[PDB]
């Protein structure tokens, strides 16, 4: 019941930066974890459960997009501690971050990037459609299940309830922020989030982040470093639109002629995880 009783802990995943989560075991099945630990003094937004309970606005977007599409991480349970809270998240093995992918492997091939971008805009459509906006989307905020070829999104601490009115705070990662926010400190959920999933396709087929200083940001040109079919090219363009009204919806997005003829999750491992090349 405690918590140490129920989970086998061991070694810290973290491996880069603050935080604090450790590779779990759970007793009885065996299943696979992830031990989250959360400062209470180090968190901005706090949220009711559905049974009024003060609890982190992390706890409580998480548990609205747990359930079943594997699109996101499934909050398994939550504990309480006098000074923090410890959440159980499902771990999937082999894991690795999109991060780490780019880096190790570069630029991805457009086939690759696809499948990619596809999952993730499924597993963001999967968020909005249960009241979450994450805020914080990126290579690093998305695992790799190796085996199923599957992304999977994580992180909602700096998420917050989905709405329809403007957003005066962001604490998420700058170089991912619209143009908006930048000039104004102000955004809309929605828009906002396809400019950060522009700068992730970018970031996909090019390997790297497409801007780096605010006057990037704000001058909206996008340089290709790598070669990017025409139609992928106009996609980023289109999510990185300076007004945020002249953005693709996220039905626009998967309408686009790039984005068709996607792979499923396990043809794409087959092809591009599976093999050790
Ligand atoms: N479910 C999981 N399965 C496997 N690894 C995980 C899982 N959740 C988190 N991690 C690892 O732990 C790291 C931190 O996760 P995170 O949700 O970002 O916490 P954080 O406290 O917000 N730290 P950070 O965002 O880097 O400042 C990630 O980069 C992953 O490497
Ligand atoms: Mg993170
Ligand atoms: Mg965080």
């Amino acid at each position: 019941e405690p918590l140490e009783s129920q989970y086998q802990v061991g070694p810290l995943l973290g491996s880069g930066g603050f935080g604090s989560v450790y590779s779990g075991i759970r007793v009885s099945d065996n299943l696979p974890v992830a031990i989250k630990h959360v400062e209470k003094d180090r968190i901005s937004d706090w949220g009711e459960l559905p049974n009024g309970t003060r609890v982190p606005m992390e706890v409580v977007l998480l548990k609205k997009v747990s359930s079943g599409f594997s699109g996101v991480i499934r909050l398994l349970d939550w504990f309480e501690r006098p000074d923090s809270f410890v959440l159980i998240l499902e771990r999937p093995e082999p894991v690795q971050d999109l991060f780490d992918f780019i880096t190790e492997r570069g630029a991805l091939q457009e086939e690759l990037a696809r499948s990619f971008f596809w999952q993730v805009l499924e597993a963001v459509r999967h968020c909005h459609n249960c009241g979450v906006l994450h805020r914080d989307i990126k290579d690093e905020n998305i695992l790799i299940d190796l085996n199923r070829g599957e992304l999977k999104l994580i992180d909602f601490g700096s998420g917050a309830l989905l709405k329809d009115t403007v957003y005066t705070d962001f604490d998420g990662t700058r170089v991912y922020s619209p143009p908006e926010w930048i000039r104004y400190h102000r955004y809309h959920g929605r828009s906002a989030a396809v400019w950060s999933l522009g700068i992730l396709l970018y970031d996909m087929v090019c390997g790297d982040i497409p801007f780096e200083h605010d006057e990037e940001i704000i001058r909206g040109q996008v340089f290709f470093r790598q070669r990017v079919s025409s139609e992928c090219q106009h996609l980023i363009r289109w999510c990185l639109a300076l007004r945020p009204s002249d953005r693709p919806t996220f039905e626009e997005i998967q309408n686009h002629p790039w984005m068709q003829d996607v792979l499923l999750p396990q043809e794409t491992a087959e092809i591009h995880l599976h093999s050790l090349s």
